[PDB]
């Protein structure tokens, strides 16, 4: 069959969505986890000199979003129509904008950058999250099934549920003003094959 | 009969790549260009409070990339295989990473934010275009046909060529060490249905 290989760091981060799609599909893949120094050696061979990279039968595909969308389409977690597919897409991009907003908080909290936590929480993380969650919860309120688009799992469900789960580990009161978002993170993560993966996957933080 | 409406500002920006596919596909649409006050009355009703928004028989879709991809799939400008569609997706995502890096210089020229144009250009813009252009050149040099993916026009071809033409009007030597980038811009813009649009669309600053 198709051979899949995902090359990324030894964290969840931007590789985890792919992993979560594979586990939802019962799809074997080679899960290759690099440290900093091995990234430095292989990166000139990557399409944009960056991880995560997906090879399918040796053919490279980079960019988490493009990878996550591709695998979802292959295994039917993209949306049930091309329009719902675009809607999934639009939420995943809104999520990414958010992530750009908070890049200075996250990289400080994960100990990879210099800065003041509580202050970067106040001025950068909490605003950015309010806007993002404000929009996310409108989608959730118009969804009786609890999934972000339609009434079936799509790849954004994973992006957002997994990020929230990670955040709680750094910011215990992250879901404070947002009961729907919390309900969503628990609904997605209790999906048996996903649940199995969260239990068995390598343990990192973030 | 499918009715399309594009809602955006009186500006090229995030709306234009949608407009260009509509030009290539010979597809009628309502080009709705709003001002400050108009946007503000409508803002609460947009899915993430932002334009561009596309209405497809009344269904809203936000986020420029989600929008262009969806349009591209409809009219055969997305890629020839779902993998190629992935690779186009990833160059679009790289393009946007590069727009995030250059934001600071972009809002300065545009007269949106403060900051020095000698500084920001040397320090932010040109090293970022250097990184990015090496990528685009690599895909170009891999292509016998001139497009960035495959032997056919794709929607990242439109985003990349429209940004270069735009940047060219703030930075006269953006593109000086980069003949194949220039040839790509010239080649995409000469496509007759797109040429006619560039010549007939309203003239705006950006």
């Amino acid at each position: 069959m198709v051979h899949y290989k995902l090359t990324y760091f030894a964290i969840r981060g931007a590789g985890e969505c792919a992993r979560q799609i594979f586990a939802l599909a019962d799809q074997e893949f080679e899960d290759v986890r690099l440290d900093k120094e091995q990234f430095a050696k292989v990166k000139p061979d990557l399409p944009f000199g960056q991880v995560p990279v997906l090879e399918v039968d040796g053919k490279q595909l980079a960019q988490s979003l493009a990878i996550c969308r591709y695998l979802a389409r292959q295994f039917g977690f993209a949306g049930k129509s091309t329009f719902d597919e675009a809607v999934v897409d639009s939420l995943a991009d809104q999520y990414s904008d958010y992530r750009v907003e908070i890049k200075s908080f996250f990289y400080t909290v994960i100990g990879m950058r210099e800065g003041d936590v509580e202050q970067l929480k106040k001025e950068v993380l909490l605003p950015a999250r309010d806007k993002f969650f404000g929009f996310i919860t409108k989608f959730l309120k118009k969804s009786p099934s609890g999934f972000l688009v339609g009434d079936s799992l799509t790849w954004v469900d994973l992006l957002v549920s997994e990020h929230n789960a990670t955040m709680l580990t750094f910011v215990p009161e992250f879901l404070e003003g947002y009961p729907e978002v919390k309900e969503h993170m628990e609904k997605i993560r209790a999906i048996p094959k996903l649940k199995k993966w969260i239990e068995t996957r390598p343990e990192t933080l973030f």
